[PDB]
């Protein structure tokens, strides 16, 4: 009976033994919640402190997940492919969606330790983390774990432009579960001084927001930004009024007042919300953070080049194949792309981006020609290889590492790493690299465990190795800052700064680097922004 | 007694040892006149056969050379570097010219009738000559007959008006001569018309390059040789011919309303003061040259090598790695970098002679600064200093002729293609600097042989005997057959180029054979630059 006594009252978990004999059994408390139920008034609202419970609650299910509807169309680019590619499986868990949804769950493995808070995330419209069990790398590591469930969707992000609905509300219920851990873990033998705060894709770009957020000080202290960024064109939704305005006509209530239409959607029925489509512009997103002033006072590089997370530990990564959906639709069975699929693809490119601005054909040109391996120029798998590099590199590469020389920039501990590996499954096509989400079974460790319904892929024993090293720098990281110390592995991970630009090349041969594709990345950089006005 | 009998009648040569035992001693001829004199009238005309001799003329000594100046003005960058490093050697050769300056020189070996090579001098279009250039090493050693000839040059050999006044093109036309020359006579010397290969080096390559285009070339010639130049080069045929014929007869003062006076006037007029003049042309462009005159080059050059003139003929043609050494020069610190600010200043400099302030300036100049930018060591000033030297080297040497290449080898007709990765040791250019401009010559020639030279004082090791051994093996093999490989193994095959493969042949003290030859600066020149701008 794995109890635990809390600011707010005793709670019992259960403890699991994990199925391989060489990492013992973890104590799990699944459910506990952080802040009061969002429903009724507090509906756009900030979270505020959950109220006590006098007994001792049961901890081992899950509760219900908030309101979210997979079904619904999203931008499908943007969700992991073992997500979109097992919505079968995820259906299982995203059954019975309820607003009374703020909780947490904790695993703990059996001094003080860091702590570990994963931020779920797939298109800031769906996502949950009772996805992931936290087991594995809480055994391995000897690390407390803890997965999240924070208000998404329109409950989540949806903004007036006003007082009445600044928006952001996922991210103040991260903040107030964050305060919940930094209060509460000492109970579990965690070390509240050693916290950090990691997330894949869209829960990258949230931890990243956050460290940009004056709200978060003092609450966490690392933070690992995974194939994610603030300054990625779907990262903060620029028109909020927008698309307010158009829900809000959908549903009946579009009035002028906009308390008065707030008021209103907080009498409609949260499936009626959620099952609304709203298409947003290609590569932008219609519900989201806002710069609403408070939380995030201006734009995501502003407060970069100010310093605020310059007192942060980060490390971040990208993956070499994370565009693979911005050309699965065009690759014809010889595994090839031709040249007016190439041509048609990259203006579509332009045209979404850039919105025809002054000198668009130069720009189209442009892109054309360096994405062209002008050494092998007729042969379509090479076409199919670079269509999908500058998809990559224009929306993850390139914010992650200017995030990286403005962290760096006067000395602040930073790590960069490429992950250049992934599992074999049939989720994915066989030409494809590491796309977007691969490098998560690694990290929690899957393959420890072997396939399962989530992650069916079929692991080797080299997979365990990579897995074991990639978590075991995770750790290493989280207790110490320092992705080296104290446990050795049985490569050194150099330190990133804006000069030598180091990193972490993580395949089944890890070794250090120099210069991630920097000529693409000052391409994007530096000569785009001259073309047009 | 070397005595030779042709068509104009019997010349006696000299037998000539060279210093190294291996190779046999050669037969040379020196100054046999392949044109009548172009002297007063038959000035600014085409040559004419030369008059016949009745007894046996004396071969044994070296004519004075056409009327040029080598302390005048020229531009700097389109002289080899051991010409203007060696300028005091060369004003030995170069004292005493003379108008009457229409020779040539043969240099034989001592089975069966031999190839011909006819080597085309040329250092700017303004100087230069024949003599300077000894082919004896590469005859002894190859087995075939070479030929050094001296053309009209300067104001004498390239003036044009644009119209029948003076059409131009003078120097072009003294080589066909010479070339119907030699087609016509050299079986008296044991050689094979048949197997007849023009070669040229910088300017002289660009000769060449023209004769291939040229209908007057027809049948002389089988195989070309284009070392370090092109016919589309932005300094190979003035396009601005009349403003600077106008500046010249001002600057004489032999102003009058008629072309055809005018040019009768500069008739009048001293041969030396015409050379004397200084005409600076554009930067990067040249003031006296070819022109497009429509009967020798009836068209633009790319439209002669589309319409498909030049696929009858076997060609060889290649690039240096530092060709464009001048062109940084002037701006290297002790420090052997370059800084931003000297980056920028040369870039837009640069941007500045060629396109002439066109619409969209501002852009392709960063474009360009983009493109030869070392985003790996963006910091370092020696990768500077390398980036800036290839700036200019892709651009007027290594695009040109790769163009060339493939518009040549588009229906399969025999291509080679070369990179030379290797020059001597030496103090005439600086220790940082790969092979420049001219330092091929060199062992094609075969001075590593002999050693140290008044032209070559380079300090030659034995590698570079070895390297010139290989590349005259070559040279001579393509003269010979056609193919580089064959029939004289060397002791890596030379694989044809085709716009498909882009095979070409890594010369240098470790040859190879590689593919694309900086294919990624050469598609950025060729694609992504006209669309740049307008």
């Amino acid at each position: 009976a794995p109890t635990v006594n809390t600011h707010f009252g005793k709670l019992r978990g259960a403890r699991v033994p994990l199925p391989s004999e060489i990492l013992g059994p973890v104590d799990q408390y699944l459910g506990v919640p952080y802040a009061a139920p969002p429903i009724g008034e507090k509906r756009f609202l900030p979270p505020e402190p959950p109220p006590s419970w006098s007994g001792i609650r049961n901890a081992t299910h899950f509760p219900p997940v908030c309101p979210q509807n997979i079904h619904t169309a999203v931008p499908e680019v943007m969700l992991p492919v073992w997500f979109t590619a097992n919505l079968d499986i995820v259906a299982t868990y995203i059954q019975e969606p309820n607003e009374d949804c703020l909780y947490l769950n904790v695993y703990v493995p059996t001094g003080a330790k860091p702590v570990m808070v994963y931020i779920h995330g797939g298109s800031y419209m769906e996502g949950t983390g009772n996805m992931i069990d936290g087991s594995i790398l809480a055994s391995y590591g000897n690390v407390i774990v803890i997965t999240l469930n924070y208000r998404v969707g329109v409950l989540g992000f949806l903004s007036t432009g006003d007082q009445a609905a600044k928006g952001n509300y996922g991210l103040l219920d991260q903040i107030q579960a964050l305060r919940w851990v930094s209060e509460n873990i000492a109970f579990f033998g965690g070390d509240p001084r050693r916290i950090t705060v990691f997330g894949s894709g869209i829960g990258a770009s949230c931890v990243s927001l956050l460290t940009l957020s004056h709200h978060s000080e003092g609450l966490f202290q690392r933070a690992i930004i995974q194939s994610g960024s603030a300054l990625s064109s779907w990262a903060v939704n620029y028109q909020p009024v927008k698309y307010t305005s158009l829900l809000a006509d959908k549903v009946g209530c579009n009035v002028l007042d906009t308390v008065d239409m707030v008021d209103c959607l907080r009498q409609k029925s949260a499936k009626e919300l959620v099952e609304q489509d709203i298409q947003p512009a290609r590569y932008h997103v219609a519900f989201g953070p806002v710069i609403d002033g408070d939380v995030i006072p201006d734009d995501p590089e502003i407060l970069m080049e100010q310093g605020e997370f310059l007192n942060y530990d980060i490390m971040l990564g990208v993956n070499q194949g994370e565009g693979l959906k911005f050309v699965e639709g065009v690759v014809d069975p010889e595994d090839g792309v031709s040249g007016t699929d190439f041509d048609y693809s990259v203006s579509n490119f332009v045209d979404n981006l850039y919105g025809y601005p002054e000198g668009k054909d130069t720009l189209r040109e442009t892109i054309k020609f360096m994405y062209t391996d002008w050494a092998d120029r007729d042969n379509p798998e090479t076409r199919r290889k670079t269509l999908v590099a500058l998809f990559t590199d224009h929306q993850w590469v390139e914010p992650s590492v200017v995030t990286a020389d403005l962290h760096a920039r006067y000395g602040s501990p930073t790590y960069f790493y490429a992950f250049y590996h992934h599992c074999q499954s049939l989720m994915k096509p066989a030409w494809s690299d590491a796309a977007h989400g691969d490098e998560v079974p690694y990290v929690f460790g899957v393959p420890m465990v072997g396939p399962t319904d989530l992650f069916p892929c079929n692991f080797s024993k080299n997979d365990v190795m990579l897995s074991a090293v990639v978590m075991t720098y995770w750790t290493n990281f989280a207790k110490t800052g320092d992705p080296n110390k104290p446990v050795p592995q049985d490569v050194a991970w150099s330190k990133y700064n804006p000069r030598d630009q180091l990193y972490l090349h993580i395949g089944l041969k890890p070794r250090v680097r120099d210069h991630y594709r920097a000529t693409k990345v000052a391409f994007w950089k530096h000569l785009v922004p001259h073309l047009y006005n």
